[PDB]
């Protein structure tokens, strides 16, 4: 179970905007630390909508699951406060927020090293989940947190985390999974119930379309139907711009599951684009 925390301890400070049936928000949490020391500690607080409390058992073992596995990719989870009629998720306060708003921002001030270490770090994390055999099941630049930023005064990489999933595809309506084309991969289109780790090996090489296109959404253009005749047609995404990873990209958005390469494969591959 997740460490119940007290609704009195528990300030909400500003929107930050909202995710898949959730409003996030700026918090505080009072608490005891190290020590004994008292702490007020920057949060980051997920609610479930109250018209959507139906999928709130998937909204926390999303969660739940992940947290069971410490790593140092995978966000911390500090706890939950089933606030009354709210069921909210009380997470690590990242600082500089979403890769995806990152990217769009310093579009022109990311270069190809920064973000082959963004990519492997990814695949690091995913790999870990791999060998776990945990499918996280949304796998996007959004769901990437930006602990730190590169610093070229002493050369440090910039330092990720992966984000929980949120609720799982399997339980959410169709329309918004093929709102999520070209994220879940088109056998779950087909059938939710195919949800796999190739699943997750799908998703990674559409983060990688968005980490080298500088925070565009790939197949933004169209509109859900038009999303569906794209995987019926088996086409793939569009070379980045920057295409020092879209040989990678295609290999990891096969149409066959079974055809995608494991994540030490992947991270292989990474390795070797020097
Ligand atoms: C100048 C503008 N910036 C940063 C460049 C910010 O406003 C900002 C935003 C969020 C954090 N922190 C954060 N964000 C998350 O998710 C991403 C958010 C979910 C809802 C959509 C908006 C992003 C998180 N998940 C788990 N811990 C999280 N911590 C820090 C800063």
């Amino acid at each position: 179970v997740f460490h119940k925390i007290r609704n009195e301890d528990l300030i909400f400070n500003e929107s930050l905007g909202q995710g898949t049936f959730t409003k996030i928000f700026k918090g505080v949490r009072r608490e005891v630390g190290d020590y004994g020391q008292l702490h007020e500690t920057e949060v980051l607080l997920k609610v479930l909508d109250k018209a959507h409390r139906n999928y709130s058992e998937s909204f926390f073992e999303a969660a739940s699951m992940m947290s069971k596995l410490s790593h140092k990719h995978l966000v911390l989870n500090y706890g939950v406060c089933f606030c009354g009629d709210e069921n909210i998720l009380v997470q690590e306060f990242v600082k500089f927020g979403s890769l995806d708003t990152y990217l769009k921002k310093n579009k022109n001030c990311i270069n190809i090293l920064w973000k082959l270490e963004v990519a492997k770090q990814l695949a690091a994390a995913m790999h870990f989940l791999e060998e776990n055999t945990l499918i996280h099941g949304n796998v996007c630049a959004k769901n990437i947190l930006l602990i730190r930023e590169e610093d070229r005064k002493t050369g440090n990489p910039p330092f990720i985390k992966l984000s929980d999933p949120g609720i799982s595809i399997t339980v959410l309506p169709k329309d918004i999974l093929q709102e999520r084309i070209p994220w879940v991969p088109p056998e779950c289109i087909e059938n939710p119930k195919n949800l796999n780790l190739a699943t997750d090996k799908w998703s990674f090489g559409t983060t990688l379309w968005e980490i080298c296109s500088g925070g565009d959404k790939p197949l933004s253009a169209l509109d859900s139907q038009r999303k569906l005749q794209f995987y019926e047609d088996r086409h793939q995404l569009p070379a980045p711009k920057a295409a020092e990873l879209a040989n990678l990209i295609n290999n990891c958005m096969d149409y066959e599951p079974d055809h995608r390469p494991s994540f030490r494969a992947i991270i292989r591959d990474l390795n070797s684009l020097f």
